[PDB]
């Protein structure tokens, strides 16, 4: 398969996030700088994790690499708006999504890589959806990662073929596709850069 | 910052080199391991020290370079039909890491102290294989030692923001003395960083 983003998500994200993103610049720009930082952890825990499937190593090697100067990209921004390192609390999506994962192997590790193209699939249409209402520095840095992260997608679907079946990935991301859609639009009590939407 | 030479206690052993020579196959497949090691443990540390803006920016370059070297290993082990076979850690890292203190900053100067061991241990140990392999592995681990030089520099450099000049020496000295004994008492296992047979 390996659609377009647009067609792969739910929906877009919701005008009352961005809204509230907007009023709150600094949490989600360090938010940011963390979910780009937690992506290279996770790449390497799939790494020791699924240590003898050699494609998907080679391909989570680079991603952790490129995940890594996304992260040094969002700190030497963060350092010219004089943000300081502040903790923000991981939000509630990936762990969300992954309640969706399967118990048992080989589909648990299909799954796994569908997940991984749904948040990458989402930061990329929410990153689109930002960049008119940003300042041209933030605007055009969030526009340039918008290829990197259609990237990341395209990689995890193509792995996602790669060790599953063509109907039992279509099946997931049936499924994946409503759980996601749903963690976007419900309430939440946060502001993330994956968050609902704050009440 | 001393020569590397100057930094360890010892050389690798003509023992180590002898089997390290007899199975290049494990010892392709745990140097792959412990550029792996090597990047998790670097992302590790920015978890953990995660407000120490020198030292994220560090880790966070030198996970990616030791991901391309990774990435190097496992492309020579597809040409020459190495594969990925599972392979056990060694004792090494978990014994130095043995030796580092509970409580901050002194905790952080032992890891990062032994960060630099590593770093110069894999250095002088690439160099004392290279004049025996085949051409083309040789010139690769030839070309890492300079990596492995500037990590063990960085590593050191950054010790210095935390504990006082006597201070760090005094933790080298010690782990310095550690590390040889790992080095040079016997070992069963051929790892990267093993000891000798018997
Ligand atoms: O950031 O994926
Ligand atoms: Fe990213
Ligand atoms: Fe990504
Ligand atoms: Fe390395
Ligand atoms: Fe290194």
């Amino acid at each position: 398969l390996i659609p377009e983003i647009d067609a792969f998500l739910g929906c877009p994200t919701p005008d009352a996030w961005i809204e509230a993103a907007l009023a709150d610049q600094e949490t989600l720009l360090i938010d940011h700088k963390n979910c780009e930082f937690k992506a290279a952890s996770t790449a390497l825990s799939l790494i020791a994790k699924y240590n003898t499937h050699l494609d998907l190593i080679n391909m989570m090697s680079r991603l952790a690499r490129e995940e890594l100067v996304h992260h040094e990209q969002v700190l030497r921004l963060m350092k010219r708006r004089g943000v300081p390192l502040r903790p923000v609390s991981a939000g509630r999506y990936a762990s969300g999504l992954r309640r969706l994962v399967r118990a048992h192997e080989p589909v648990k590790l299909v799954d796994t890589l569908v997940v991984g193209a749904f948040i990458e699939a989402r930061s990329c249409e929410r990153f689109a959806a930002l960049v008119p209402h940003l300042d041209e520095e933030l605007g055009r840095f969030y526009h340039g990662l918008l290829k990197s992260e259609a990237r990341h997608y395209q990689g995890y679907l193509k792995l996602a073929h790669n060790y599953g079946d063509e109907a039992d990935i279509a099946r997931c991301v049936e499924l994946v596709r409503a759980a996601e859609m749903e963690l976007i639009q419900s309430p939440d009590q946060e502001l993330r850069f994956h968050s609902g939407i704050p009440q």
